[PDB]
RNA sequence: CGUCAAAGCACUUUGCAAAAGCUAACGUAUCUGUUUCUUGCCUUUUACCAGAAACAGCCGUUUGUAAGGUGUGCUAAUUUGACUGUAUAGUUUUUGUAAUCU
């Protein structure tokens, strides 16, 4: 869209949002939600999760399913935790790389 | 304008209660009477004359409250009150300079 200017109304505003993702980078979320695939997020604590991934907001404010969360850290010993559903505040996010499911 | 709360609401009839507290129009209006004094005209009384003080009456006004009436509603309408009431991932607070060890 023709309309990056920043500087918008509440109705180009939520029009540009939606562009946002339909074809932004949030636009894998999308087809995440849609084609239910493997997503892992890394956040800001050195964690690791692998979970299908349902709603997300703009800021990346996501709700997940069936969570495979794991840890490394004595001698290094890697350990895992699986959860049934999260709500992850998208400040934490550092990365995301979808497992095709196909 | 917005949110929350409780009250049906608008108009109206009647009863009860109250109306200066920090000197100030309950009424931006305005009459009558009684008692006690001082006056005016006076043959005596009422009826009077015009000033004061202390008291009352009448014509009115406002507010609170209680029970009703009319017209509209409860498948919503209006009124009253309270409120620390609004956006915003791009440096001054809420979409992380974090983890890592000590
Ligand atoms: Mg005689």
């Amino acid at each position: 869209v023709d309309k990056p200017r920043s500087e918008l109304s509440e109705i180009e505003l939520a029009r540009l949002e939606e562009y946002e993702f339909s074809a932004g980078p949030l636009s894998v979320l999308q087809q995440a939600v849609k084609n239910h695939d493997q997503v892992l997020i890394n956040c800001r604590n050195n964690k690791k999760l692998l979970a299908r991934v349902k709603a997300f907001d703009r800021h990346s404010n996501m709700v997940l399913e069936n969570v495979k969360e794991m840890w490394t850290e004595g001698k290094a010993i890697n350990k895992d935790r699986f959860i049934s559903k999260m709500f992850l505040r998208g400040d934490g996010v550092v990365l995301v790389v979808r497992i095709p499911s196909a």
